């Protein structure tokens, strides 16, 4: 079986924009579709939450249980980015230091929210069960491993692991040759 | 949108007690609501599970995917405590040692269940993707970092991290002033 | 309350095979039930996903949020195996090296998918918030701790923790006696 919205159901959601061959589980939660833009060949699985400003490009899988909280500043994924199961991307988070009250039950003047656009560049893969914090640019071709925590931007074409992550090895660039091949074969 | 019960449907759930401005997701699961008590100004998000004896105070967010397994002994949160997404708090867990059988498919006499009330004191924050095991007090103003695991009671006003957690620095107590200031305004 | 199908409805899913005393949440997702078999005395909780080929024996709990992505090669659990909440078992994953494109939006010829059957032998327990990767045999009686990642087969009767896992101590085998004692009683 599958849990995906039909094309009929999709156009009734009211995305700021949505492309072709978009498969979106009826069991995901989509909050504020008015600020959510999605390209072509995108699949979003059961129990995902997309909230606030989120922009997804094309050829991207958001695997089950993944939450994207784009808030006002937004989360943006470029083409060929993918996010494995049970990841959270936060574009805003509370201050844990004890210098501020916390969370949605408390008015803003008492909090100290850190917020900043989160960008996943082309070919980024986030491994399962990871967390990405606000104001983070995940550079082009970065892979982060399973159970990763990323609090700061990550330099392009490396593999990172750990809590918080550290750089462990280069990511190979062959995938860019494969991208160009795949795309060329779609044009001719 | 929003996925929350109206005041009207909340009253119909049959909670032991429920305050005002309580926003519970329709995509949460609530089992045994008659032993669940929720104070005022509480938000419980999609895909949470509250099961068995659970008591939440006021000014508390239980973020999405979080499971509170209160059992008979209970989990209690005090005011201004908050739990980030994908946390589990267990009040009962099976013995992993190899000395017992395990889980809800096996009769009690064969299992060796560790159980004890769990309490999150005032101003506790539990970071995302964390697990709290039974019979523990998360002390007043403690912050536990993301992806951490707690098996013992935690001393007040520290920040802890890791699996299992260790203490890394004091929690600032400015939030106490902020609490007083806020409530006054109220 | 509880969320399970009645045995009446269980029959209308179309599992390859499904035993008695099987409690499957209505809030779990089951994909390709035709290649799923389940034994007796099994409980699968809310927000689980069972996808592709998955064979579960008897006296097993698959706790809330757990996903079992069996693909074509399959995941198999033997009797008395249990999986705690928020675990993922993968029978197929993409190559992260940069030598291949990845995931379901891309044709197979550009990918380099690692696939291989995952087997949890009798008495295996997997701790919460864990990840098991393809082509892994988790040996009889193995316990894996919470928040652990397993990429290789694990030796029988040991306890493993960490990311990726390391062996820490032997598992006690009193359970083998308990199983014998319990089966008699029936
Ligand atoms: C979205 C699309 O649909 C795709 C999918 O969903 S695929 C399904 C999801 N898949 C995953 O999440 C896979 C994640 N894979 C990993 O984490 C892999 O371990 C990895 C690619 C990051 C590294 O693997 P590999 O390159 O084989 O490196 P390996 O030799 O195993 O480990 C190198 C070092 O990192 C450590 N390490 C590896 N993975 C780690 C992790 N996730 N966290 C912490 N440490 C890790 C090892 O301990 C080792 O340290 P040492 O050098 O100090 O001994
Ligand atoms: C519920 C309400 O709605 C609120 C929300 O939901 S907010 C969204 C959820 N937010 C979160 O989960 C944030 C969690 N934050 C963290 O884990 C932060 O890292 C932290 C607050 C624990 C510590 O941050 P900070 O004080 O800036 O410490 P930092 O300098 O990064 O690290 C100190 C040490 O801890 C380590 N560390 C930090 N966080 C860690 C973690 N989560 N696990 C393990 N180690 C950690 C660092 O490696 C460093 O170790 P070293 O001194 O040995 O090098
Ligand atoms: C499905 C059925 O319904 C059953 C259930 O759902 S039960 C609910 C879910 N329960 C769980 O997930 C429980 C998981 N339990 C654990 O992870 C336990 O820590 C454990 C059983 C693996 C080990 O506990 P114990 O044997 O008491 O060992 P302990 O002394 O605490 O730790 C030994 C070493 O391992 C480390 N360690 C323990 N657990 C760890 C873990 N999960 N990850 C990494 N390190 C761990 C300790 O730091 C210590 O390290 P050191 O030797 O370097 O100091
Ligand atoms: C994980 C998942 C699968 N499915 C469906 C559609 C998928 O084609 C099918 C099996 O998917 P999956 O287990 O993701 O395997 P693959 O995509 O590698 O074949 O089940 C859903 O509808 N929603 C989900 O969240
Ligand atoms: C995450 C989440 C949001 N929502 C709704 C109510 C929220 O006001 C809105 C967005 O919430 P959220 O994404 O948490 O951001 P914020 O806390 O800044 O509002 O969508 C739910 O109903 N359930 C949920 O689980
Ligand atoms: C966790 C969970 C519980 N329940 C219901 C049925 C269970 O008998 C009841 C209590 O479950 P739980 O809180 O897991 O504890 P126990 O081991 O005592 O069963 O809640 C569900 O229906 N689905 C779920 O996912
Ligand atoms: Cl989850």
């Amino acid at each position: 079986m599958n849990s995906f919205y039909s094309q009929e159901e999709l156009k009734k959601i009211g995305f700021l924009s949505v492309g072709k061959n978009v498969l979106i589980s009826k069991k995901a939660s989509i909050y504020n579709p008015g600020v959510i833009s999605i390209g072509n060949n995108v699949r979003i699985d059961d129990f995902c939450i997309l909230s606030g400003k989120v922009t997804i490009g094309s050829y991207s899988h958001i695997a089950a249980y993944t939450a994207l909280y784009g808030g006002e500043v937004g989360i943006e994924m470029y083409d060929f980015a993918n996010i494995s199961s049970r990841t959270i991307v936060y574009a805003a988070i509370d201050d844990f230091s004890g210098n501020a009250l916390m969370g949605p039950t408390i008015p803003n003047q008492y909090k100290n929210v850190k917020t900043g656009k989160v960008i996943l560049k082309k070919h980024v893969i986030i491994g399962a069960h990871s967390i990405i914090f606000p104001n983070v640019v995940i550079g082009e071709g970065v892979a982060v491993g399973a159970m990763s925590m990323v609090k700061e931007s990550l330099d392009d074409w490396y593999i990172y692991v750990g809590v918080p992550v550290r750089k462990i090895k280069a990511r190979k660039r062959k995938i860019v040759e494969l991208e160009n091949e795949f795309l060329k074969s779609m044009n001719s």
